[PDB]
């Protein structure tokens, strides 16, 4: 597999703060950004093991980049180009969202800092409540992305049945803003039976589990970017058979992939 990065994975490599990758970043003004409000890349400085996968993540309604900005070097520091992205208001809803995020990702194809890092073939899309509704939103626009991971997503619309990317759903047990029934869990039910997917509900989480660091969320981020923006069938393991992890109250994945 060309695309696999780094050595093999532990629970404890997965689960680190900052991964085998020194990582740097770029900003992006709002005034740079074409269709989005700007925001941060990060990215390895390693270059002799190849180009990375690209990652972009949305924060949700009335949010900054600030409310998921530690996703950003977590996960580049395993091997991932990731732009932490602002939306052009705040106000912005899950559609537009999931605009912004695409043209985030494609942003990074001519961002002179990182344009020369990326695959521009491997890309993923992340956010967290209406920014998670942006992800899926992004998903189903672009049936190139390499994966979508929608955190606690919210959005009007609950039929996915046209995504073909690869979505992990990231539920809050506790979460009243976007509860699992209506949103998380319906999403998931919803997309096609044959698509790789999982749906992962955080025991005793609130809606804000994600805008603070949390191991459990960033451990199944990275697991997830690395099988199906990488390929990478080392990280396989901790998503099939269901991980017996107690900070996860419901589990359900079309394992094997």
């Amino acid at each position: 597999n060309p695309y696999e990065r780094g050595p093999d994975p532990t629970e404890s490599s997965i689960e680190a703060v900052r991964g085998p990758f020194a990582v740097a970043q770029t900003t992006v003004s709002r005034l740079q950004a074409d269709g989005f409000g700007g925001g941060t890349i990060y990215y390895p400085t390693d270059t002799s093991q190849g180009t990375f996968g690209a990652v972009a993540i949305s924060p949700g309604f009335t949010a900054g980049q600030e409310s998921i900005a530690w996703l950003g070097p977590r996960i580049a520091s395993q091997g991932f180009v990731v732009i932490t992205i602002d939306t052009i208001t705040r106000l912005d809803q899950p559609d537009s969202r999931g605009r912004q995020l695409q043209a985030a990702l494609d942003h990074l194809r001519t961002n002179s800092v990182v344009r020369n890092r990326i695959d521009p073939n491997r890309m993923a899309v992340m956010g967290h409540s209406m920014g998670g509704g942006g992800a899926l939103s992004a998903a189903a626009n672009n049936t190139s992305l390499e994966a979508a991971i929608p955190l606690q997503g919210w959005h009007t619309r609950k039929n996915w049945s046209s995504v073909r990317t690869p979505t992990l759903v990231v539920g809050a047990q506790l979460d009243t803003i976007a509860p699992v029934s209506s949103h998380s869990e319906a999403f998931y039910n919803s997309l096609p039976s044959d698509l790789d997917k999982a749906y992962m509900e955080l025991r005793g989480a609130s809606h804000f589990v994600s805008n603070t660091p949390d191991t459990t969320t960033a451990k199944y981020s990275i697991a997830w970017l690395k099988r199906f923006v990488d390929n990478d069938l080392r990280y396989e393991q901790f998503l099939c058979p269901a991980p017996d992890d107690f900070a996860i109250s419901e589990y359900r994945a079309t394992c094997p992939f």
